[PDB]
């Protein structure tokens, strides 16, 4: 359980727009279509879930197949034109984002929203299925090594490490549970910080507006605030 | 500078062996994609083994191994090569660049990532304020080195692995160069020994021992077996000591 809050609404929303501009690109792929039709069908399993209390394997499957067949000409209005039809005719209008305007803050919500996912995932376990946990944590790694503006492009290539290496955190604290050691947490950076997929995803986020500077070698600019955990917590209401 | 002990002793040996077995790698090289990216690794790892050892990068004599290296037959096998590198190493007056022993196991690599991080570590704090800009090309060309690793061993799972989490090393570098950025521009570096501009005395070196158990820890996940119970860990208050790291 997650706090129904406006800016987790607004991430739950960004999260359906990464998921419609991730199907858009099927059309204009191999190995790679395999790649992105597995994200994307993992990406439309879980909002069905949470939308539906059900994956919807089949009508998930028909979105799949139909973005994968789409015209290659079309352009990415007539996509999106034609994706209201289908999910419309498939029940799936749910799964359609309010907003289509597309920015760097989808992507970014989009990645705090599967941290919080992660976290809740995580610390609402059941000892029963810590296999599950860990088959959804190997694809969490998977859907944010394929997050990859060519600058940003390069550095995340150089940086995703990072995320990806707090989600094995996670997955050696559940694998040491599932022998014994159950996990304990804290609210602080076989023990495992609370929120740490939130934190962890603000701490990243920060950096690269940091680097930004270093990179534009332009200093920033008046306004320029900066994230804290405190009041991150706050805005997404986070329990300690 | 670096305190001299027994582990350091081991790590600017293995260094220098996996820069030789690397170079190695040129002559065999099937493409121009691989070429320029094995010669760049190279050539980054010769120069900071120049640096350490004569407190230059030595870029042309450098370029002259790699040169050679590139153009060797790839016909013989490691033996010659070895006798090959040996004379040119010599004839381009860098026989302190020369491995003494040749047994390359994963601590060569490990002990080439450790030693790469003291060199991090170092070259920073002991840094020139007017010449920041030189060492924030190094640390780049560090990046480079930390995202370009190759085994040459065997060992798929640990290709693929590093390939997901190579990046909490090289996060860790960019926060280096955000404090020097700062230096650059007004506010100094701060020390601290704890994980404004502060920044951890030996980071690199914690980082790097921190990564080097996460590997560790996560490959009995990875192999489905039970980890010995004499699974030795390395503690950072062991690890200063076997370095004399200073606080
Ligand atoms: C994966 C990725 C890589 C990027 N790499 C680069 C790069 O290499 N170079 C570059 O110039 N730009 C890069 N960017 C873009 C950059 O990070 C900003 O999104 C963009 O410059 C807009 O800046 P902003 O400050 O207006 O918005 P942002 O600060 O990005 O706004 C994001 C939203 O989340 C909130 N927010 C702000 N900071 C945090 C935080 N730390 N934790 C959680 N929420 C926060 C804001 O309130 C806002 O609603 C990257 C973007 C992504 C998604
Ligand atoms: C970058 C990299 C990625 C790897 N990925 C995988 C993988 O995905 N799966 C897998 O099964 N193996 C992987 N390995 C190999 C693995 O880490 C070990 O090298 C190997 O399993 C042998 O382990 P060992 O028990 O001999 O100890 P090693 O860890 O190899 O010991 C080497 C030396 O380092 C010292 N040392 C031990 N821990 C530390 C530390 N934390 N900090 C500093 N020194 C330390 C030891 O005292 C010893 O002298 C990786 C190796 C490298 C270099």
């Amino acid at each position: 359980g997650i706090p129904l809050t406006p800016l987790f609404s607004r991430y739950k929303d960004s999260y359906l727009l990464y998921s419609f501009r991730l199907i858009d690109l099927l059309r204009a792929s191999t190995h790679l279509t395999k790649l992105l039709s597995s994200q994307a069908t993992y990406l439309y399993h879980f909002a069905c879930l949470m939308k539906y209390k059900d994956i919807q394997k089949y009508e998930v499957q028909q979105l799949i197949e139909w973005a994968i067949n789409a015209s290659p000409d079309m352009d990415l209005q007539q996509f999106r034109i034609e994706f209201m039809d289908k999910t419309t005719e498939l029940n799936l209008r749910s799964c359609q984002p309010k907003s289509f305007t597309y920015t760097f803050t989808t992507i970014w919500d989009t990645m705090h929203f599967l941290s919080l996912i992660i976290d809740d995932m995580v610390y609402t376990r059941d000892k029963s299925s810590l296999d599950f946990v860990m088959q959804q944590l190997k694809t969490m790694k998977v859907l944010f090594y394929n997050v990859f503006c060519a600058m940003c492009r390069d550095h995340y290539m150089n940086v995703k490490g990072f995320i990806i290496y707090h989600i094995e955190l996670i997955e050696i604290a559940l694998d040491k549970e599932k022998y014994g050691t159950d996990i304990t947490f804290v609210d602080s950076y076989n023990m495992l910080m609370k929120n740490l997929m939130a934190y962890v995803s603000m701490t990243f986020h920060n950096h690269i507006n940091d680097y930004k500077w270093i990179q534009r070698n332009k200093k920033p600019p008046a306004h320029y605030e900066r994230m804290t955990w405190g009041e991150y917590k706050k805005l997404l209401n986070l329990q300690l």
